[PDB]
């Protein structure tokens, strides 16, 4: 290609992006213009390209490459619905995105049209004088954060840290030293009102002030027991909505000291002022609280987060409730990658289409796409590219007509191929519109002898589904280039699930039937092979993890998978003891299996949602004293 | 041995106890008498033996066997200080004592002089119509509880169930079904005021009423978050002491319905005029239990007794047989505190002592690990001294009390003050990671390595003397063998790495760590044999998970070193993190500490949280 109008910064950015896309040999005149987010016009190898904001050059080039593969004449104009579109990576659930992968992610977000890159870090950034904060977690140094931000700046992409200034600090407050314990209210919540807490928070902002950015998400979601622990012991019973405002004021004051403009998750206002303590609800605002909120609302952007609703009207109602507090709002949607090993791009697509309608209908200026990693970060960081492309398409075009072509330009894969990554969750009898159904994870981590999720399995449909999935994913792996690792991991997982889905039930059927030959084959053949397959899965998982993330946090997966392997060994040994006539009965197998949960009991499929490792793996105590 | 004066019941009991003690070739005349708890006299192969309470026959027999080893003429008289002496086994922390082992424990308690046997069961007894209560936990059936109680009765020992009627029901309330969730306030706490909660509690007493006993410990400590969860959302703010009162009244009413008389922990009374009056009313219906496992001085117990007596004189004392700090008990520390507690209980007219055998965080210590602590409490009750401790112990077990107490060794680091509780290197040295050894500051390899090595040899020798108890010492010998190398393996990896001594890193990765894994798998085998001997199979799974996890982490240490050695890694990031103190709890002229949650020993990462 021959470009005119480019700055050195822009030519360098394009050099980097040539690692993702091939620019045709054509002539392109590039200028900034307020006329459109993106405009591309021309024919016969001579083109005029304009962008409104500098970062939008990179989506413009993605569109260019795409459109020119087919046609000679180009007529493209896009007007983005959102002033800012962000992707937030969870770096607090054990998986800290490594610097090299943050760079890759930035390049991709640039090509997609995102303005903003965000990292969610509860304790995973280093604070001078707080040596337990992020200790052995791979917390980013100030230097690493600076390097990441400066790399985003190469593409005119803004960096926004998402931190926690109230709750969700469990990995820090666990440390049994005076300087940490003195900071606690209860659970994962800091002690409102305590000077040492505000010293800590001043440290947080001191660290972030080393960056160029002066935009921050300060957290404050999900502090359900706020004011009810050591706070209650010291202060007695207080108005908790005012308590929230008091803490918020002090944090905004600290932010001000460093020149930051803040956003926060909105849920605690709703939980503390609704009838049943829930988010998705209307609120009675006490007068003294209203007055306090009327001040504070001018100093912070409230972020309404919702990853779940299947209809615009459901989001709309919540936006309406938020308007009672503030018209300075943003929306956080979901790239579903927090339900085990396997994402749910399909469900993310369904909710994105409807959330986009509601955001537009409520003149929402910013959408943050969230990539949470609940309970260990076991899903791949790059597993949700389709979901990111979907939101970009919805902002820029208000439809998904360009989704597959732009996605193929950006990744080398069709969007439908890449979205097969979801397969371990896609049981055939599920409706598309229910969230969190995650057999990928609970079929994997379930015990053998004591399979407490067995009532949720449907082997006649699930076995062939997982088996077919493994073949499909093996095929996509072969044409996935640099993303092949993602698919190889999923293929092996599905291969394991195909047999593991009912091995526990088949053991019980054979035991009840006195089919000792079957018992023997399971214990001597099937289970040692299952261990072999799990060890291979562990290797592939580790390869994936170390490619994307820092090493810290992988230890939890080692522990979990080692435990699973040992429990398979126990199934083998207990069966052998019984077969050698050294047991009259195998007591584990005499316990009748109950439903694990009734969450989806009223629905016409067996699968469910089960997303805590420690309750998947055992009915015994493991966490409690 | 020829006896006169025995019933059929007593004859059969003695026949069982021959499994434990060797009755010499003498004639013994047995009668009940109020003159003493135990009296024995006679000479030249003719003896007169008296007991006050029927169960005390069995301690008397142990005393008799003992003295006659030494002498012909006997003049024994004991007056026990406590009306009741109980041992309470924890069956809620994953380890549910199996029926055969409960029988063994009863036999030993009878020989020692215990009047009462207790099982602590949060969710580990079955309630008809509550299928999730004890599900996959090895919950005792009604019939199993009856059989255990009946066995105790064979020796005139009474049974007391220890249950929970408000909080500490974590293993039950986790179940995500309507019939369970509607019973919940928050965390491990049931929902006060909910009629379905009182339906459950009625169910609890319906099960226990199948027993002969009408004495129960109902739990009822003061959990901080009572009233603060789904209670707060449903009902607004209430005085939470007043809430405790309302719930306690309902529980007591249910217990009355079934004829039970209740004990409970004294916590909620420790300390609004509405509340004072309510508390005062309820205190008349219960015996309070003051529990203390920690104090090193009678003076400190006495202070707490005085304070309790401002609340109620209807008071019992719970002491501690330290078996809740990992794999290895602390009989030594239990002896220290028993001596002082006994002084204080006597000074304050305490009528009942309950020795507690908690199994905190997985039940990994052997059920029979604390026999010395139990004999200690018996001697203190009956004789007010330990001058006959070892001789009586050896009659009962085959082992001197000093030999048996070597079971503690994995905790007994040389530079520890004997009077500080919960220092448990047995556990955190074992479960600590290799690459990220977050307890390394608490290790003193130059002292700890030979201590653990010498312990393993000592324990191998005691195993040979231990008969039916050998399994306990075999387990502990192997643990100490492991800890001798593991205590500093992470540190030696860091040293070799920092010195760029690749030969040493290779030796550690290729020889030492695979051998460590082999040793841990050996320990796992021995531990499993020990567990299955003493306990139901349920709960063993948690140990399998924890140990399989540790093995996999040792594998990671091997593989990370291999990749580095091969040039495919510029650095091993885990090894570049400076290790801080794990806790400042005992920050001191020793480095050891207390760390008793597996999940925080094993990783600085999240593992339970969302
Ligand atoms: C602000 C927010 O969304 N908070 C939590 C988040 O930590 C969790 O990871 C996510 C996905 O389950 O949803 C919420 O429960
Ligand atoms: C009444 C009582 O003793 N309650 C707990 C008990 O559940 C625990 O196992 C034990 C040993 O640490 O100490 C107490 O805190």
């Amino acid at each position: 290609v021959r470009f005119t109008g480019l700055s050195l910064k822009q030519t360098q950015a394009i050099e980097v992006l040539k690692g993702h896309i091939s620019l045709p040999d054509v002539e392109v005149a590039v200028t900034q213009s307020d006329q459109a987010s993106i405009s591309i016009e021309g024919e016969e190898g001579h083109y005029q390209l304009t962008y409104r904001k500098p970062h939008q050059l990179y989506r413009a080039l993605s569109l260019l490459v795409t459109v020119l593969a087919e046609a000679d004449k180009v007529e493209i104009e896009e007007q983005a619905a959102y002033e800012d579109l962000a992707y937030m990576v969870d770096c607090s659930r054990n998986a800290v995105l490594n610097v090299a992968s943050a760079k890759q992610m930035i390049e991709i977000l640039a090509l997609m049209g995102y303005s903003t890159f965000e990292l969610y870090m509860e304790d995973t950034y280093q604070i001078e004088g707080q040596p337990y904060f992020g200790y052995f977690r791979g917390a980013y140094s100030a230097e690493e954060l600076q390097e990441i931000e400066a790399y985003a700046q190469q593409f005119d992409v803004t960096f926004v840290p998402c931190i926690q200034t109230l709750a969700h600090l469990s990995a820090f407050v666990k440390w049994g030293v005076k300087e940490v314990q003195e900071l606690r209210d209860v659970e994962d919540i800091l002690l409102i009102g305590e000077e040492k807490v505000y010293d800590l928070i001043d440290g947080m902002f001191a660290t972030l002030s080393k960056l160029k950015t002066r935009k921050v998400n300060i957290g404050m979601d999900e502090a359900h027991l706020v004011g009810l622990g050591r706070y209650l012991i010291l202060n007695g019973v207080v108005d908790r909505s005012l308590l929230m405002c008091q803490h918020l004021e002090r944090v905004l004051d600290i932010a001000d000291k460093y020149g930051f403009h803040c956003q926060m998750w909105s849920d605690m206002f709703f939980k503390l002022m609704s009838a049943d303590g829930q988010y998705d609800r209307d609120v009675e605002i006490p007068e003294e609280t209203r007055v306090y909120l009327d001040r504070l609302k001018d100093r912070v952007t409230l972020v309404y987060w919702d990853y779940y609703q299947d209809s615009e009207e459901k989001y709309n109602r919540n936006f309406r409730n938020h308007h009672k507090i503030s018209h300075d709002l943003a929306f956080a949607g979901g790239a579903w990658k927090w339900i085990g090993f396997t994402p749910h791009n399909h469900f993310s697509r369904l909710v994105a289409i409807e959330a986009n309608k509601a955001c537009r209908a409520n003149q929402i200026k910013e959408v943050i796409v969230t990539g949470w990693g609940d309970n260990g970060g076991e899903t791949a960081q790059f597993s949700i590219l389709p979901s990111l492309q979907i939101w970009a398409e919805l902002s820029y075009r208000n439809d998904l007509d360009g989704l597959s072509a732009h996605f193929k330009t950006n990744t080398g894969l069709t969007v439908e191929d890449f979205m097969q990554i979801d397969l371990a969750n896609l049981l055939p009898d599920l409706p598309g519109n229910l969230s969190g159904i995650n057999p990928n994870r609970y079929v994997f981590y379930q015990d053998i002898l004591c399979p407490i999720l067995d009532q949720h399995m449907t082997p006649e449909q699930d076995k062939p589904h997982f088996a077919q999935a493994a073949e499909t994913l093996a095929n996509i792996k072969e044409k996935a280039g640099n993303y092949a690792y993602l698919f190889e991991t999923q293929a092996q997982l599905n291969a394991i699930l195909s047999s593991k889905v009912d091995v526990g039930r088949r053991i019980r059927q054979a035991y009840q039937a006195d089919d000792k030959e079957s018992l023997q084959q399971i214990a001597r053949q099937e289970l040692p092979e299952l261990r072999s397959q799990i060890e291979d899965f562990h290797a592939l998982f580790s390869h994936q993890w170390l490619k994307e993330n820092k090493v810290f946090g992988l230890d939890t997966v080692d522990i979990r998978m080692g435990g699973l392997l040992q429990r398979i060994k126990r199934a083998e040994s207990r069966i052998e003891v019984y077969l050698a006539g050294q047991l009259d009965r195998i007591d584990e197998l005499e316990v009748e299996i109950l439903p694990f949960t009734d969450f989806y009991a009223d629905k016409d499929f067996a699968a469910t949602t089960a997303n805590q490792w420690h309750t998947i793996a055992t009915a015994s105590t493991i966490y409690t004293t």
